[PDB]
């Protein structure tokens, strides 16, 4: 059906999911979004993350068909730029880095916490080993 051979993917996928598009900049580390606000840059569609084997890949577009299409390679190793609303607020912010040097960031939300939830703990279960393989 599907299980056949088990290598070094994290198979992480999500056909209703939200992202924010904002300036690659940073003058420090700790995030603001309660006095950064963002409600014009955020668009909708499909986003997921695999890796061929010694290094991985984001692609993204739109579980239905979409029409662009994009995707943002990663050397498997810079894992890093990742955060949330420092103060609280209602939404989240992830980032990715490719051979110690380019590294995009982005804002990923829902209408609800819930679903929101469910989807980020998905890439992890498939990353890190804790709930399952």
């Amino acid at each position: 059906m599907a299980a056949e051979l088990e290598y070094e993917s994290v198979l992480c996928v999500k056909p209703d999911v939200s992202v924010y598009r904002i300036p690659p900049r940073a003058s420090n580390r700790g995030y603001r979004a309660s006095d950064w606000k963002l409600d014009q840059p955020d668009w909708t569609g499909r986003l997921r993350i695999t890796s061929k084997g010694k290094i991985a890949y984001i692609k993204l577009e739109d579980k239905v068909s979409g029409e662009l299409f994009a995707q943002a390679p990663v050397e498997q190793y810079p894992g890093i730029a990742v955060e949330t609303v420092t103060d609280s607020s209602r939404y989240f912010v992830i980032r990715i880095q490719d051979g110690t040097g380019r590294s995009a960031f982005i804002g990923i939300g829902f209408t609800d916490r819930g679903d929101a939830f469910d989807f980020n703990v998905s890439l992890q279960d498939h990353f890190k080993w804790v709930k399952q393989e």
